[PDB]
């Protein structure tokens, strides 16, 4: 039926590092992982992921309808025209599962200039009441500033894979304006399962969350241990396997224009599984006015016909592309 896709476990902790040989014997790894499935699991990442794990699931299971309310995007509160994407993504009793929590740049404040310009796709995070759910913000914050730290290695690996200075990418993935976001998601059990929140694939498989193309530059998840992701292949659709003390690592599509598809963004869907489960991404995206120059690979002279491409419209553009292809979330 359904093969297993090669996923390799990349040790990533050399990029943290000055030696300059090991650093290249990652990016190998990072450039077949890439050019191959596009998924690979960063291992020996430095995170704590079961302190991570154990505050989200706390924060989960006890917050309430009327905090939900309160938190709520504009998709669930009219009252909320400023909060496009962050705040709570509300489940619908019998007939929507998922339920998430999405919070940007904790450096976007009322004092900053982007958000003093009413600047697109910035916003102001919104959280709990403290005492209710004391220590949340706390940890969620610095949790952020944690994965920010990976993902900038990370980008230095994807970076000497291309034959690029280890800064390509980094430099432009800056604390005081990055676009990244954090999704706390849950998927939970229910007994019974509501059916309109279960999709049938054209293959017959039974899904959560359809086909796509990752609207990012790389991304940065951590799962609980449930298998449920599959990878696109020309042969077909591979199960990817879980592994809850791993990263797993793709390119989303702003990669593949870049590199004029050398590095795709692979896509992939999330299988239907009635199990208690969290996904948690970290999106890695750069500054409103970030522009890279795209090039070709394959080129001696790497050159490519391709428009550069600020990734803020980028960005605007490929949220609502997504909501209307598979939904809101
Ligand atoms: C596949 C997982 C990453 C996860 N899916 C997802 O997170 C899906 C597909 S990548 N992503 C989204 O809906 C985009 C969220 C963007 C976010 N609100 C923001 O403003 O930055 C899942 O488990 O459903
Ligand atoms: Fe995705």
């Amino acid at each position: 039926s359904v093969s297993k896709a090669n996923v390799p476990k990349i040790d990533v902790s050399p990029l943290f590092g000055d030696d300059q040989a090991a650093k290249m014997r990652v990016a190998q790894q990072i450039d077949a992982a890439s050019r191959d499935t596009g998924f690979f699991y960063a291992v020996n990442h430095g995170i704590n992921v079961q302190r991570l794990s154990q505050k989200t699931k706390e924060f989960h299971m006890s917050i309430t309808p009327e905090e939900k309310w309160d938190l709520a995007i504009r998709a669930y509160n009219k009252e909320h025209q400023d909060q496009v994407r962050a705040g709570y993504y509300l489940s619908i009793p019998g007939k929507k599962a998922v339920e998430s929590f999405c919070y940007l740049n904790p450096n976007f404040t009322p004092d900053h200039p982007r958000i003093q310009a009413k600047t697109p796709t910035h916003e102001v995070n919104v959280w709990p009441d403290e005492t209710k759910h004391p220590g949340f913000q706390d940890f969620a914050e610095q949790y952020y500033w944690d994965v920010f730290g990976l993902s900038s290695a990370l980008l230095k690996g994807y970076a000497l894979a291309l034959g690029k200075e280890e800064n390509f990418f980094a430099r432009h993935f800056k604390p005081d304006d990055t676009l990244a976001s954090v999704v706390l998601i849950r998927y939970p059990y229910l007994d019974p399962y509501p059916e309109a929140a279960i999709k049938t694939a054209a293959d017959g498989t039974k899904l959560s969350f359809e086909w796509h193309e990752d609207v990012s530059l790389i991304t940065v998840l951590y799962q609980s241990n449930v298998q449920n992701l599959q990878v696109e292949t020309a042969a077909g659709y591979q199960d990817i396997e879980a592994d809850d003390t791993g990263y797993l690592i793709n390119c989303g599509s702003y990669m593949a224009h870049l590199t004029n598809n050398y590095y795709k963004a692979p896509i992939h869907r999330v299988k239907w599984v009635n199990a208690e489960r969290q996904s948690l991404p970290f999106f890695v995206n750069l500054g409103y006015d970030s522009v890279i120059d795209p090039f070709d690979p394959r080129e001696p002279n790497g050159k490519s016909d391709r428009e550069p491409l600020s990734y803020g419209d980028y960005l605007q553009n490929g949220l609502v592309s997504l909501i209307n292809k598979n939904g809101q979330t």
